[PDB]
């Protein structure tokens, strides 16, 4: 089982991009935008004492697997999908895609690493829909027992991620 230290508090990662233009040229698989967010750890530890204790890498708003599979799942927007991970500078430490669980290592102080959230923007489908991405939690990266406290989750609040097909903008030759 795994403990928190005093004070634990997750990290919440605001995920926002600038308007994605999306456009029939562009392949499906196309990365339409790789986004970095800079994860600032601020001193919450935990330690477990089993290997049997977990680390999970959840994704949260159900939403099926687009068509591309390899973790790019669907979104509101049709034909846009979302993947989710961590990285370290210069793209080192590549976490693997969200979901996934592992285990820990029984007696290990763990923190959450300096790094950044990564958030995949995907063209999955021919015809690509325009708007605003489904606001709410995206991700929550937690120790079992603790899924209340995670270590880091990543939200979209409001309006901060909007995709824009270009076939819908009528273009006026």
């Amino acid at each position: 089982y795994c403990t928190l230290s005093s004070g634990f508090t997750t990290v919440d990662i605001s995920m926002a991009v600038g308007r994605v233009v999306v456009r029939p040229s562009d392949p499906v698989g196309k990365i339409l935008r790789k986004a970095t967010f800079p994860i600032n750890p601020n001193g919450s530890t935990l330690r477990c004492t089993s290997y049997s204790d977990t680390i999970t890498a959840a994704l949260t708003q159900n939403y099926p697997l687009s068509p591309l599979g390899n973790s790019i799942y669907s979104t509101n927007i049709p034909g846009i999908g979302i993947r989710l991970y961590r990285e370290a500078e210069n793209a080192t430490n590549f976490s693997g895609y969200y979901p996934y669980t592992r285990s820990l290592t029984p007696g290990t102080t763990y923190n959450l690493a300096q790094g950044y959230f990564v958030v995949e923007i995907v063209k999955t489908a021919d015809q690509t829909g325009s708007g605003t991405l489904v606001p709410g939690l995206y991700s929550r990266y937690y120790v079992n027992g603790h899924m209340d406290r995670p270590f880091l989750t990543s939200t979209v609040y409001g309006n901060a991620i909007t995709i824009a097909s270009s076939s819908h903008h009528h273009h006026h030759h």
